[PDB]
Order: C-alpha cells, then structure tokens, then sequence
C-alpha cells in the first residue's frame, strides 16, 4: 500500500475563535497526505494533556503555537520518517515515548494529536477507505443523536446554568434529526425576539438572553419544540450542561438567580425535581469536579432514568474513568481528543466506558475548526451520541455536513441511534 | 481521463443552518471535485437566481432538493463524457442547458456548484493547486484582507472594517487584524458592554454618535501597537439599505436626511480626518447620478466599491466603467452563477483600471474557493469577514496555505492593492 511516512510538516493556522492552532500534514510514500487541525477551549483541569502555546506576548497575545510547530517539523518528523502510519497504536506509543512526560508537556498534546490524527487520515486515503471505516472497521455504521446547543447561560445577565441542548431521539435518520433541530432552533430565534430579547450566536451558536428564572430557558425550549411541530419526550428530549463546578466555591452550590445554596444532597434534590418536570434525558456535570461522594448519590437517585455525563469531573482521563466506573459515580463520559492527546488513548477511553455499560459522548471544543475527525470518530466507535453545538456556525455545521455525508455513503448499512443511544 | 464520469449533488447546511447544495464531480481519472454553493441575499433581482423548494414542511421552504434533482438528472445526463478541463466550454454548456438569463430554470446554485466542482476535479487531475489551475504561472498575489470588526443595522454606516496594508506578508497582516479584533473586544468591554458576535463577526454595540465607531477602531489600532494610515487603514461599507432614496439619503439617528449631493460631502469630511481608503455602497443601488458625482469628488484618493449598485452584473459594470460611477467592484460568485462569468467580470474591471474585491456571502460554508480565486486572478483584495467564525477562518487559513505553498514566489499586495 506504501503506508511508510515520507514527510511530517506543521503550520500555524487559526481556530474558530481566531486564536492560533496547529495544523499537521503527514505525507506517505504512496503520495497520500493526511491533514489535521487541532482544537482547544474553556478552563479545564484535574490531570489532562497539556497543549504547547508560545508565551510571546508580541505575537497573538502569547497564544502563538510555533514551539509546537517546531516539535513536529523537527523532533517528531525525525523520529517518524520511515515509520508505518497504518500502525496507529505503535505510532501513538512512539509519540508518547518521544515526549517522555505523562501530560505531553515536552512536545505538546496539540503536536502529538496533530500527528496522531494526520497519520490515520494519510493511511485511510492510502487504503482508499473512508475515515470511519479505517478507524472502526466493518461494523462502523451508527449515526449519533446530536446534543444540539440551542440556548446559553453561565458566564461569558445570567443564568446559573451554562448549556441547554435538544436531542432529536425520535427521528428515523441523522438527516431528519438535524432538520428537526434546525427547525426548533429557528423557532426559538422567532420566540426569543417575540418575547422582548436580542438574537446573536455564542461560541457554538446558542442564544444567550437575560432571563428571570432558571426554569425560564426550559419553558422557552419547551415552547420552541411545540411551536415547531415536535412532541417533547417522544420526538425531542433535553440535555443539560449546567457546569456546576463553576458555582461550587468552597462547598455548597450557589444558585444566584434562585437565591439558594445547600450541599450536594440538596443539589441532587434540585435535579430530581427538574427531571420530574421537563423531558431531560441527560445531565452533564450536575455536581462539581471532585465532589465524588455527591456524584455517587446523584447516580443512585437518577442513574436509572437520566444519563449522567462526566466532563470536568473525568477530563477524558483513563485513571479517573476507572475510579468513577468502580465507584458507580456516573454512567456516561464526555470525550475530548485533545484532553487525552492521542487517537489510540481516545479510542481506549471510549472502549473502557462502552464495555462498562457507560455511553461515550464525543465532544467538540470551544475553539474548533474545519477539521471533522469527531464526525468519523463518532461513527467508527458507534458512540451513538455527539455534542457539536448549535446548527449555526460552520465550526459546528461542518461536522453536521460530514455526518450527512457518512450517512449517505453508508446507504442501507446506515443506522440512526435513536432511543437506543441511551441506557434508559 | 479529465472526462466527467459522474455528477452527484446532496443537500447540506450553510453557516446559518439553512439548506445549501454541495456538488461532487468525478472524472475518469478517479479525481473528485466538491463545492458547497451557499447564499447571501442583499437586494433583488441579483441577475442570477438560486432554486429553493418552497415546501414549508421542510426547513420553512428554504430547502434545495429541486436544485439537487436538476444536478443529479438534467446536468448529470448532459455533462457525462464532457472534458472538465474545458472550463469555458462546460460553463457555456450549463448556460445553454438552463436557457434562462437569470439561471432560474436549473438554479444559479446548481450551475455554480457543477461549475466550481468541475474545476476542482480537473485541478486535482493535473495535480495542480486550484489557484494555479485557475490563474496559470503568474498566480501569486496575496490579498490585503477587509476584516470586519464592527456592525450595525440588519442581518444580526453598517459594516466597519480594517485593512493591514503595511504588512510584509498575508501571515503578518492576518495577525495584525486578529490582534486588533481582540484588542477592540476589550475596548468594547472597558467602554461599555453587550458583547456577543453573530452573524457577521464584528459585534454591533449600541453607540451614541456615527463618527464614534471610527474613534473606537482608531483607539484599538493604537492600543494594539499599530500605526494608522501607515500600517492599518479603514474600509467602510455604510450600505444605504435602510438609508433609502426619494426622500434621498435617510440618515438616522442624526436627523440630517437629504440629499444625494450632500451625502457625497459627508464622505469627504470623514476621509479628511480619519484614514478611510475604501467606501462601498456609499450611495443607492440605482442612484447613477450620485455615484458619478462621488467619483469626481474623491475617486483619486478613495476606493469606491459598487456592491448592490452592480450586483456582479457585466452589462451594468460596462455602463459604470463608461459613466465613471466607481473605481472598484465587489465580486460575488453566487451573484453571477458560473466560474467563467466571474473571471470575465474580474478581468473587465481589472483591465479598465478598476479593482476586483472578492467577497463571501452571508450564509457561507467550509467551501474555500474564493481564496484560490482571489490569488488566481491576483485581485489584491478580499472581503471574507472577521477573524472569528470557521465560515470566515477557513478562507484565511487557506490563504496561509497558498502563501506557504508559493514560497519565495508569494507577494502580499499591500499598498499596491490600491490604485488610491
Ligand atoms: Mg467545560
Ligand atoms: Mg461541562
Ligand atoms: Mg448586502
Ligand atoms: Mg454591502
């Protein structure tokens, strides 16, 4: 096939926020070239892969990526020219070995992921296989139900909770499900203005108004689902990302707009009440980063009927995930490629969660790009769920278009996750 | 080998979440060209009309299934076995097949998609980058971007943009503009609030005066470490949409109002105080007497761009050239409908001493053809929005790639972009 690496070149490009990022090109003996743009975004922690920014305040306010570009054009290229790109595992374990650090701090998670991803793409093109087939094999065919970000809050009048998303569970295909969501998001754009507010997008595309209650965004969403012609529960469900680790502050959980506080036990009580009122199927970071005792209590009270997704709580970390699997601290994990740093390690987290009865929710980043790897990765692993944001900005829309293509390409083999995406 | 083997169209979404057509052209060589043809919509009748279904049960009538059927059936049957390397011939076949002068039978969106995808497929077959296949050996000029950093009006003076003329490369001009866009997003927060962004990246804040957005921009330029006039210059698209005529020049809120002659005198005031190199749609769509007066007054110092005034139409471009109504035209691929017709309009303006400003549409895509088209024609200028959304960043990223690929051959337009 001639899958041996000939060239590894990197350049500094811009992300969806206009911040510098790394784009890597892996050229094979065959002549095939794989290209990858690496994302970023938000304040995350608790043992994660570190990306390499320049720190040169005279270029992009210190956010430059040239040091990472160097690591690829020199260090990585020297080590991998002549390596077989068709050996993803061996390559990723060569990239990890070359770095030497456990958090990919010497070369950068961004340089390692760039090469990790471009290598796979280069190889897929060499075999003449679509990326989802190359990655997941002959049984890669499940189109995910998207968690579409139609409404925003948290911190940039606010709002205590951050993300309010809709899920087209009842649709027959990804194509129809994307239409439903698009239609509802546009109905919410009509409803918002027709209630006395403004309508411009965010970083994903969600509308961020100034509301009086925490139940108001759920009430508005319910109206937009109905006035669009869709049945709540049966056709459309709600997925929330309150990102409570933001309002934690030395124990208690501070609800400024509701003038309340309490402990994890009463924070759990709040979710149980809200879940009984709205068709909420998923809740991500309902409790804080390290409130491990709280998480298990939320699992016991809602885990039988609500998908509880570890985001900042699990940070796509295989050691944290193994603890949360054992502890019974959640039933779902949000997957971010650049939080772990390699394609092999990502697939390992996805498989560890999936084989433990958990669901893996492949997520995008705040600063995305024209790169649509997560669309082929979500199908390759038959994840059944994707978090890519509003059907608005091309950062988000590009992934939706790739899922439209993957579905078309699969033909009769294509199968939409539907209610099967969930463990409920 | 470069003969067309298959033409496949699908319905995808644009940057606004509205259906758009994507066209794939597959050659006997095995090469596939793919083009996303989205839509903007400024003013009627555009002289090239796209095909939207009108079925309100799907995407509130904004669906493009009819255009997909025109491509998969009408256009596919007619072009299979056609040499895709023959751009002009293929484009005159698409024009023939439609038969209407506005491309209303098949849809402008169906024709442009096949038109661009056929080029991409051929460029890949010869193994040449798109700008080289399009423009030949002398395609090497990197454009000075028109970076939108402020808005106002509808589709949430209208557009306020910066132009990094002083830079030594596109790469440094891109940084300059991005740093100033980030510096201004701090001056809006420190001298007010409201910050959001969308659809057009340059956030629109509720301001007290009409000369004030220029004062905010001019501060942010100096606050970022950049020299106005020298390094950074201002380009304005006031628009004249809501500023309707008869009664002439409705200026609100300032209560100045009338007329077309007084309107020209306002632009001479801002230009003599602030560094404004370019003015687009400074007067109305069909105020031909006004444009001609506007050209005689400051056409020798300022670039006057005919956007809604010309609507990328050749017949009225010829008129405005003779009438000396402007010295620049804004080119929109979707507005004319084919590649051959775009290049034709670009060359006509360029060769009669005008400049060609290659522009994006309001609902864009991941499609990045305008970056290869702007270098292929050595146009010297691009208007592709703010350094924010991926619909806009994809284009800037492509220009970075084009520059790098050119190596020592690359030349940034700079001050030479303008005829002043
Ligand atoms: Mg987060
Ligand atoms: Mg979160
Ligand atoms: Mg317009
Ligand atoms: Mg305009």
């Amino acid at each position: 096939m001639s899958t041996l690496i000939e060239a590894i070149v990197a350049r500094e490009v811009l992300d969806s926020r206009g911040n510098p990022t790394i784009e890597v090109d892996v050229r094979l003996e065959s002549g095939d070239v794989g290209r990858a743009i690496v994302p970023s975004g938000a304040s995350t922690g608790a043992h994660e892969a570190l990306e390499l920014r320049d720190g040169d305040k005279s270029r992009y306010n210190g956010k430059g990526v040239l040091k990472a570009v160097q690591a690829v054009n020199e260090d990585i290229a020297e080590a991998l020219i002549g390596f077989d790109a068709a050996d993803q595992i061996a390559l990723d374990q060569e990239l990890i070995a070359l770095d030497g650090t456990p958090n990919k701090s010497k070369l950068g998670a961004n340089a390692i992921l760039g090469v990790s991803l471009a290598a796979a793409k280069a190889a897929a093109a060499a075999f003449g296989l679509p990326l989802y087939r190359y990655l997941g094999g002959v049984y890669a065919h499940v189109l995910p139900v998207p968690m579409m970000n139609i409404m925003n809050g948290g911190q940039h009048n606010s709002t205590d909770f951050q993300e309010f998303m809709i899920m087209p569970v009842g649709a027959e295909s990804f194509r129809e499900g994307l239409r439903w969501g698009a239609e509802i998001y546009h109905m919410l754009k009509k409803v918002i203005h027709d209630r006395g507010f403004s309508t411009t997008v965010g970083d994903e595309g969600g509308f961020a108004p100034s509301l009086p209650t925490n139940d108001a965004p759920l009430q508005l969403i319910m109206e937009a689902i109905e006035k669009a012609g869709y049945r709540p529960g049966e056709q459309i469900v709600i997925a929330l990302d309150p990102a409570t680790t933001e309002i934690f502050e030395d124990g208690k959980y501070h609800l400024k707009r509701e003038g309340r506080s309490l402990s994890s036990a009463e924070m759990v009580d709040y979710w149980v009440d809200l879940v009984n009122r709205y068709p909420i199927i998923s809740l991500e970071d309902g409790l804080a980063e390290d409130d491990w005792e709280g998480w298990a209590l939320l699992r016991a009270k809602l885990g039988d009927r609500v998908q509880l997704v570890g985001d900042d709580f699990l940070v796509t970390n295989v050691q944290r995930l193994q603890r949360a699997i054992e502890a019974k601290a959640a039933n779902s994990i949000l997957i971010k490629l650049n939080q772990i740093g390699s394609l092999t390690e990502t697939l390992s987290a996805i498989q560890l969660a999936q084989r433990s009865g958990w669901t893996a929710v492949v997520s995008h980043r705040s600063g995305e790009s024209e790169d649509v790897t997560i669309a082929d990765l979500v199908v390759a692993t038959n994840a059944g769920q994707i978090k890519t944001g509003a059907p608005a900005r091309t950062d988000r829309i590009a992934k939706y278009n790739q899922l439209l293509r993957i579905e078309e390409e699969l033909g009769s083999a294509a199968r939409y996750a539907g209610r099967s995406a969930f463990k409920v």
